[PDB]
């Protein structure tokens, strides 16, 4: 079968396990802190089957911007096809922070992670205009810090 | 002169870089992303005098549990006195939380920065109740991951 519910601050240790062992064994310079497990809750979500997580996702809504909510960081098993289990996810916390208020969701990449440019366009996403241009994708000149391009996600819900 | 604001989205370099110098050590781990500077603009600040910072504040509402509010950053110029910029600073938060329906605010730091217990203790921040004892203060054990011990503050406002 299968499930879908939100976080709790007991999931921690489950989740960031897996982020040493769903990428390929490849190190992530992103890290979870503990308070997205603590304090967005509502708003972020892991699914399973038959009691194994197949995935997850962090999110919130904005609070200076609260028609807009956004998506943090998600995940899905190596064994499972990222699209189904993704959309799930992504499609739960879109009907969850609809009822929150929330008309639009945002997130980011990297200009270079043509798997999330091609995830989040099939998902319906558009890209917001940035000040360059990489790869023919606009592009938010070191948004996350110097030489950290990264391509803003936007989404009418 | 002097002056206390709300952050945009562009204070993000200036805030980052400061940071740094503030700092003067070796490289730390990145723990302000951009999406502070986009998302809980309401609820952070940045004092400066003569147009030069002098310190700043990144929190927000917690969302799963709205009556509290959470600090995760603060800094202030080292030339400048904790207790009377940063005092400012957590005033002002406060003062914008509790119309926001908040009665209690919380933050964490390692057990041993002792400068931040301090500070916070000074500041009439209780110690939140955890699994084990360092140095005589009460920790949250591996609270943001393995080996990343937590002491938890916590005040009612």
């Amino acid at each position: 079968h299968m499930d879908i519910r939100t976080i709790t601050s007991s999931d921690y240790e489950m989740v960031t396990s897996v982020l040493n062992e769903w990428w390929g064994g490849r190190q992530l310079k992103e890290k979870l802190p503990r308070l997205f497990f603590e304090h967005f809750q509502d708003t972020s979500f892991i699914t399973s089957e038959h009691n194994s997580m197949t995935g997850f996702l962090i999110g919130f809504q904005s609070q200076s911007d609260p028609e807009t909510a956004y998506i943090h960081f998600s995940g899905v098993h190596p064994d499972f096809r990222k699209m189904q289990i993704g959309k799930q996810l992504y499609d739960v916390f879109i009907e969850t922070v609809k009822q929150r208020g929330c008309t639009r969701v945002k997130c980011v990449t990297s200009p270079v992670n043509k798997v999330s440019i091609a995830y989040h366009t099939k998902l319906g996403f558009d890209i917001e205009k940035g000040t360059k241009t990489v790869n023919g994708i606009s592009v938010f000149a070191n948004y996350d810090g110097p030489g950290q391009d990264r391509v803003l996600f936007v989404k009418n819900i």
